[PDB]
C-alpha cells in the first residue's frame, strides 16, 4: 500500500474487525450484564433460562 | 475552523512559526555551531571576527 496523510478519502488506511459467533452448539459462555435473579415456582412467570 | 480528518487538503490544520533576524546592533548572543581558535597576527590570514 502506499498509505500518506495527504492522500484523500478512499485511500487514508481503515482498521477493520469481524465478529463470529456460534447461535448455540453447547452450554454457552460469553454474554453480557443479565443480573442472575432468584427462583420461583408454582407461579405464570416469564423467564430467559 | 471547522478541522475534520475526512477534510481533504487546503483544510487540514497546519503549524506555522515564523523567525526574524535583527542584523546586528550590539555584542552578538547568538552565534551558530563554531569552535573559536586561538589568536595569531602579524601574518597575513583571514579572520572571522
Amino acid at each position: 500500500y502506499g498509505f500518506q496523510p495527504t492522500n484523500g478519502v478512499g485511500y487514508q488506511p481503515y482498521r477493520v474487525v469481524v465478529l463470529s459467533f456460534e447461535l448455540l452448539h453447547a452450554p454457552a459462555t460469553v454474554c453480557g450484564p443479565k443480573k442472575s435473579t432468584n427462583l420461583v415456582k408454582n407461579k405464570c412467570v416469564n423467564f430467559n433460562f
